[PDB]
């Protein structure tokens, strides 16, 4: 029952919401330290090609 | 945490392989589940997007104690 954490530069976190938002389950957010929560993704290729495509990179990409 | 595992497709790994010895430590590989360890990297972004260039996106990328 896992959890994938997406961390972003505050400037790219209201992009990075509303992408999540709109193409994955998007769960809690934290936004005072960019971090999106969603569900568990086993291979992360789609999210981070997607979020690249948005001139998009995280700080950093883990699940619980 | 100690390093950091970037793992890809076999059809990105030689690519991707070369790319993280020029600018981190490469340390152990796994090629047949395509593995490759480099030292523990705090901030994704600049292996994130030097690989984006290379239309490589990683099938995982976590940072592990080892």
């Amino acid at each position: 029952s896992d959890t994938t954490i997406v961390t972003v530069d505050h400037k790219d976190f209201d992009r990075t919401e509303k992408y999540l938002a709109e193409h994955f389950q998007l769960q809690n957010v934290d936004k005072a330290d960019g971090h999106l929560m969603i569900n568990a993704q086993k291979n992360y290729q789609v999210i981070l090609k997607a979020l690249s495509e948005l001139d998009i990179y995280p700080k950093y990409i883990e699940t619980r």
